[PDB]
């Protein structure tokens, strides 16, 4: 499913991401925009053989099992395919574990490069939240 910007802001807010570990909603919407262009079905292969999955491009080296990343850790305890669902619950629950890991939202390279230190409130502007 391809989310609309305000639709995704509302689903993220409902799932408890607004201000989770200090990151306002706009940060999460911005990361999703640049990680996956709001498409829950986005996949991208990394040079190391791992793959990134879903709206927040969560990586199979650490976070999920895809059966093809030798020595992967599966920290979210989830098949990576679960991250591609139109229901963002699994992605959100896994993201919460990731952002708690010590490096906050810097774990998402597009957030670091394209969202960090920008006016992220613009991403929720005009939305009925
Ligand atoms: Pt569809
Ligand atoms: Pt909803």
């Amino acid at each position: 499913k391809v989310f609309g910007r305000c639709e995704l802001a509302a689903a993220m807010k409902r799932h408890g991401l607004d201000n989770y570990r200090g990151y306002s909603l706009g940060n999460w919407v911005c990361a999703a925009k640049f990680e996956s262009n709001f498409n829950t079905q986005a996949t991208n292969r990394n040079t190391d053989g791992s793959t990134d999955y879903g709206i927040l491009q969560i990586n199979s080296r650490w976070w999920c099992n895809d059966g093809r990343t030798p020595g992967s850790r599966n920290l979210c305890n989830i098949p990576c395919s679960a991250l591609l669902s139109s229901d963002i619950t699994a992605s959100v629950n896994c993201a919460k574990k990731i952002v708690s890991d010590g490096n906050g939202m810097n774990a998402w390279v597009a957030w670091r490069n394209r969202c960090k230190g920008t006016d992220v409130q613009a991403w929720i502007r005009g939305c009925r939240l």
